């Protein structure tokens, strides 16, 4: 079931938790879907990942404030690629506090992308702490290590049993890990393992480029990551 | 009009000149087409580019020897990416002399690809000379400079008015230059210009990822390359 608003497709994964999907024909080979989340916190929403473009990101922001009546107050992006950070400028124009891994902010300019305004502090165990943890709660943010990119992070909602693997996690029937141009192939398997252990009980596994699934998406991804 | 043989699609562009198209779902976003050529030289064919895989390349080789009755005697590859060099092992297994730009041979191992057995000697003007020019005639091979990759080369057939731009050239209605992960963005425009001037009279412009077209494909590609 899907609500289509402008260029955006919204699906409810759980109460207060929506998925947004937008498309871009990145390389002329056909439109590519990209998935993020909208997480309701009281009278507002947390945005996980932008759409591909400013204009698509603006449509997400308007949907949250005008249809959900839960305007976006903070956003976190899962690494410095265009499907996850392409609309950063629209967020900053709306004066929305934005958050990323410190390495995503270093890498974004060379990628043609705008850095977030805040660095997430991750503790020595890979969990967010400090201002990021407090402001983005109930979301739990976890850095699993290098995989799809060196800066990729993951976000979880343990109470609801939902964990979002970003672009690191691929579908349970994947034949490949998608775009490895900036991947960390040596660490990929272990970082999948860390993520699986960071959210050991979540049964709903969401990811950037295919719809939500069960934990087999982790199993297939690790299998693929192990034969790199 | 298209002949489908196994996984391969063959189109005749001119007498003695065929196009081969094969598909691979490279990143899980849908199958991607890749185009090469089969050029009849007397009782044999010259192969321009492999298919995505050994198995697809073997089907091209069998088609040439068994249906065309013009077995492949030499092959040239237009740079070190999988759509152009993925089936190098099948060529060498068939004992087919293979040829590439010297930089494609240096780059191929890190890409997971097998180097060709011969380096093409390009003269100071970017045209092939020596053994490559003699053995691959009537094909004219031209190095335009860095663009889609630093090693990309182009092949022409002036008498037939056909010029093949590889992956450097994109379609007349392209919105982007496809996969720029290894591109040379500073030199891209000038190398498109060099190619356009290397084959100034060809009216049929073939390329890797869309069907043959007129010279507007050059015009649109350069326009895109100029705004990088
Ligand atoms: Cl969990
Ligand atoms: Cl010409
Ligand atoms: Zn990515
Ligand atoms: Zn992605
Ligand atoms: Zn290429
Ligand atoms: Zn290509």
């Amino acid at each position: 079931d899907i609500i289509r608003f402008g260029e955006v497709s919204f699906s409810q994964l759980a109460e207060g938790v929506w998925m947004h999907t937008t498309y871009l024909d990145l390389m002329g080979f056909g439109p590519i879907p990209s998935n993020g989340l909208l997480v309701v916190n009281g009278d507002n929403t947390i945005l996980v990942d932008t759409a591909w473009t400013d204009e698509q990101t603006e449509q997400i922001v308007a949907w949250a404030s005008m249809v959900l009546a839960k305007p976006v107050r903070a956003a976190v992006v899962t690494h410095a690629h265009q499907d996850k950070m392409g609309g950063m400028a629209a967020l900053h124009g709306a004066n929305i506090a934005t958050w990323a891994h410190p390495l995503s902010n270093e890498l974004a300019p060379e990628e043609g992308l705008v850095p977030a305004r805040n660095a997430i502090t991750f503790d020595a165990n890979g969990w967010a702490t400090g201002e990021a943890a407090q402001s983005l709660a109930p979301l739990r943010l976890y850095y699993p290590g290098g995989a799809h990119t060196r800066d990729n992070i993951t976000v979880g909602l343990p109470e609801l049993g939902i964990a979002f693997g970003g672009c690191m996690i691929k579908a349970g029937d994947a034949s490949n890990l998608g775009n490895l141009a900036d991947a960390d192939t040596a660490a990929y398997a272990q970082s999948v393992r860390n993520f699986a252990a960071a959210f050991p009980d979540a049964r709903t596994i969401a990811m950037s480029h295919s719809p939500p699934e069960g934990r087999k998406a982790i199993e297939r991804t690790l299998d693929l990551a192990e034969e790199l």
